[PDB]
């Protein structure tokens, strides 16, 4: 009874320390008193959050930092490069072939063309929901990373190199004040004016919400399209059908 | 200046951490909520001091756990074993052989067994300093070491014990009230109960006083019982002296 016991003593550490392990990417702000120091932590957080969720929506797995490896490269111009060929377009393009090679005097013939037609209007719609993904949520954000982003690590890098400076220069008894008011009005617009990515969240979730009632409502559509054999094929001479 | 920048930013960690490293004797007791958790801290505190005072007053130089392990051991009876002969009674040991050694025709005759039988007088006051400090300052608390002090570490170490047996007891869903409760009042008896220990220190340091002022008021009888030579061998037609 002894061992479940020390099975129990040394996994309770290992399960309190499982967090900080992982989940790095970029470097560490200088430690400052707690009203500069949290104001400091807080932009390295809203560093982190701000250059983590640009990763999430060109793969479709992002549980690690080698999307944030694939975050941190970074492309502003859309030039010679088309659309990423989707599921739906592949899902109609073998199956025209596929109708055009089958034959005609068959009621899937009224029938796999309706499929393919709706597959490929579901491909124009998916290519407009990489679009829609990349130039509203992955564009700004990545304009703000190499825009005041680097602005605003500068001056507290300045702040933290020159901070030592007047340490130097203070406990020596017997560039800073205007350096460290201009990073701590960044630090301060970064936390309290952050009415920046409310609006970019509730404009991401309407960029994908916009798309599933768009296919969703056209592939109702398929249906009235292909409601003609539960009524003149399914009284049809050679065989019943489903009603 | 940047050697004595970092000279002094490592340095204000050392100074920081030279409180623990060192004054520990025994062990720690189990880390219970803290008004039981701070009970015990206050016992082990109240334990490292009420084995802490007895360590000082029979070698003149404590500043070390050495004097702790001088302290550790302890004995009761003085049986076959008399007084620590100290320094005025090697001051006038001698000095009576060189009295009646050197020579009775001269004013010295009249003063060097003064002397003697000054040093002689405050040998017997610390033949008794040794006694005041070994009889009312080392033996109660060494017997209340050995006393109560063994019930203490018994009821915690029983607390300390079953409280894994009664965790045992209660984590498993679907011995310790009663030994908690001698416990803690073994506990609340060390801190509320503390009038034990005000009467000891009050004690000693009369046990050390009045010692001084007997051996101050006899060595003031030295100057009356040496004041001839300035009334009547003043008068010498040898030699004057001293007024």
């Amino acid at each position: 009874d002894f061992n479940v016991k020390k099975l129990a003593a040394d996994a309770g550490t290992f399960l309190s320390r499982a967090v900080q392990f992982t989940e790095e990417k970029l470097g560490q702000a200088e430690k400052l008193d707690a009203h500069l120091e949290n104001l400091l932590s807080k932009a390295e957080c809203t560093k982190i959050w701000t250059e983590k969720i640009m990763k999430q929506t060109e793969v479709l797995l992002q549980p690690n930092p080698n999307a944030r490896i694939e975050e941190f490269v970074y492309e502003k111009l859309d030039r010679k490069a088309p659309s990423r060929i989707n599921n739906p377009e592949l899902l109609g393009q073998y199956m025209i072939d596929a109708g055009t090679e089958f034959g005609p005097g068959t009621a899937y013939g009224n029938a796999l063309i309706k499929c393919g037609e709706t597959q490929k209007r579901i491909g124009t719609a998916d290519r407009e929901l990489i679009q829609t993904s990349a130039l509203n949520f992955l564009t700004p954000l990545r304009n703000f990373i190499e825009g005041d982003y680097k602005t605003i690590a500068k001056e507290r890098k300045l702040l933290q190199n020159k901070r030592l400076d007047l340490d130097a220069a203070k406990t020596r008894l017997k560039e800073f004040d205007r350096q460290a008011e201009i990073t701590r009005l960044l630090l301060e617009g970064i936390s309290s004016t952050h009415a920046h990515h409310l609006r970019c969240l509730n404009d991401f979730v309407e960029a994908q919400m916009t798309y599933y009632a768009q296919c969703y409502q056209y592939m109702l559509d398929l249906q009235k399209q292909l409601g003609s054999f539960p009524s003149n094929y399914l009284s049809n001479n050679n065989q019943t059908s489903v009603t």
